[PDB]
């Protein structure tokens, strides 16, 4: 089997991406944030504290003839950005782009943190990291991809995120028309539960490429590109007036700037992030200070190849017995 679903930016700045997912019988379609950095499929629901719901579409398990309460199971997750959610668990039928998993754990939120409530565009998350990170207790549950894997034509999914435009998540096949040149594959460590790999270096604009190992994760659920302070300083030094602002919470730059590109290495291959991809707009409405899309990972504890980086590539998440990652230009 295969599946193919369109993923769409939530706003004009690509602050996150949503993909429609069918849950239950009859189908209830929710717009979920596909997140290769976590491993829980959780949704706003009829059980979510009413004051914490503001415009999201909810899953109502009582209206699904295939929903079953997973007795005794609870979940609770805290994300790197400080957000969180928790609740109980159903199993139900979940379909993405034509690919159906029966008996999928659907984690129903009883509580969500403020950033989730405040984002009316996202009805939940669909985790695509390794199932070892799944938070369901006392019996850990598998991701949608893990459950689908045996049925898929090939044990892979691909992320093809757009810049200020829709893109595609495919399951079970590689669309050879969706990228240019060749896909370069690179090793993955699953030791931390992530799609963790090592970039071979970087360049800023038309500058020379610096060969240096940068360990990080391919994370579709993180918006920005988080890299070591040395790398990030080298990038923003090429933008007149750019500075790190403690009060704003990262590098900002004059909105009048034309940003340089940023290149990262995948083995001997190179992925070029155009400068415009690094512009996240005014820090507040009407400001002429703009927020940068490349930020320091210092104090995160990990480098994160988030959407800023991934959207410049066609990315293969190869879930074979020894997983690997592939990157192509597009």
């Amino acid at each position: 089997s295969t599946g193919s679903a369109t993923t769409t930016p939530i706003d004009s700045l690509d602050d996150a991406y949503i993909t429609p997912v069918q849950i239950g019988t009859p189908a209830q379609t929710l717009n979920l944030d596909f997140d290769t950095g976590s491993s829980d499929l959780w949704v706003f629901s009829s059980e979510t504290t009413a004051s914490e719901v503001d415009g999201q579409t909810i899953y109502t398990p009582s209206k699904s003839t295939t929903a079953k309460l997973l007795s005794g199971a609870t979940w609770s997750i805290s994300y790197g950005d400080g957000s969180s959610s928790s609740g109980d668990v159903y199993t139900d039928t979940v379909s993405v782009g034509g690919l159906t998993v029966t008996g999928q754990a659907v984690e129903s939120a009883k509580k969500v943190s403020s950033s989730f409530t405040e984002d009316s565009t996202i009805d939940g998350l669909l985790g695509l990291a390794f199932s070892t990170l799944n938070t369901v207790s006392p019996t850990q549950q598998k991701t949608f991809f893990d459950n689908a894997k045996a049925s898929l034509d090939s044990p892979v999914f691909t992320a093809d995120l757009g810049y200020h435009a829709p893109g595609t998540y495919n399951f079970g096949f590689i669309d050879t028309t969706a990228y240019t040149g060749s896909i370069t594959y690179t090793a993955v460590s699953t030791k931390q539960g992530f799609w963790e790999w090592t970039s071979t270096g970087y360049a800023v604009g038309s500058g020379t490429f610096k060969s240096t190992s940068i360990d990080g994760i391919a994370d579709t659920g993180t918006t920005l590109l988080y890299l070591p302070a040395t790398v990030v300083s080298a990038y923003w030094a090429q933008v007149s007036g750019a500075k790190s602002s403690s009060s704003v919470g990262g590098y900002v730059f004059p909105c009048s700037a034309t940003l340089p590109s940023f290149t990262f290495g995948v083995g001997s291959a190179r992925i070029v992030i155009p400068g415009d991809y690094i512009d996240f707009g005014p820090i507040s409405t009407g400001s002429s200070s703009c927020f940068g899309g490349i930020q320091s990972s210092a104090g995160i504890g990990i480098n994160i190849f988030g959407d800023v980086a991934l959207k410049a590539a066609f990315v293969v998440f190869n879930g074979a017995t020894t997983p690997t990652l592939g990157f192509a230009s597009k």
